[PDB]
DNA sequence: TTCAACTGCTTTCGCATCCCAACTACTTTTCCTCACACTTGTACTCCA
């Protein structure tokens, strides 16, 4: 349930991101050249945008001039299904590279269908699984105010190897 | 018959642009573990 602090990476989450923002990046070009009639691949991506890094979510004010009319003209399935087709055309040479099941995310995240396997159940690394334990053991103790034994538990995480800042400072 | 620059000399011992590095990334090195499509009979009756 809570979250780890585990530098945690697999091949096939290292493919799927990047299977999805090779993608994005034809889509994106693609919606402007139709609104001009009208290579990392994620390095390439996050460009467009500034990382926050003072809050989550670059939130701003708004009762000031970062205002803007609303855009009339509206899409339609029609124009929608002619604007992914060439993007969706040269993505399929690569589709048969990656993995069936990276290929099945890809298929199954671009009709909607976002993932219901989060990405620290699967690991089974035996040393990810008992930090996936005390971690939500962790916070459970936390959550019932029980304060010996979330030490302890907390005395214990901080020792094994590859554990983060996030369980560090938090609860202090 | 004079003005104005070129001129060597003050002491006496001893003191005294190129490279490197940081951290976080991404990647390669391979080796190990199984599945996915194909096929002949046999089984349960099928129509003669």
């Amino acid at each position: 349930m809570f979250e780890v602090p585990i530098t945690l990476t697999n091949r096939k989450f290292a493919q799927r991101r990047k299977l999805k923002y090779q993608y994005i990046n034809y889509i994106s070009r693609r919606f402007d050249r139709i609104s001009k009639k009208s290579s990392d691949e994620e390095r390439k991506f996050w460009k467009k945008y500034e990382k926050p890094e003072k809050s989550f979510e670059i939130w701003r004010t708004v009762s000031s001039q970062n205002k803007q009319p609303i855009n009339k003209q509206k899409m339609t399935y029609h124009n929608f299904k002619k604007i992914e087709k060439i993007p969706l055309r040269k993505m399929e040479i690569p589709l048969l590279h990656c993995t069936k099941e990276n290929k099945l995310y890809f298929q199954s995240i671009s009709r909607g269908l976002e993932p219901l396997k989060t990405s620290t159940s699967e690991v089974r690394n035996y040393r990810t699984r008992h930090i996936v334990t005390l971690t939500d053991l962790l916070h459970l103790n936390v959550s019932r105010h029980n304060w010996s034994l979330a030490y302890k538990i907390f005395a214990t995480l901080i020792r094994i190897p590859g554990v983060q800042i996030k369980s560090l400072w938090g609860i202090g």
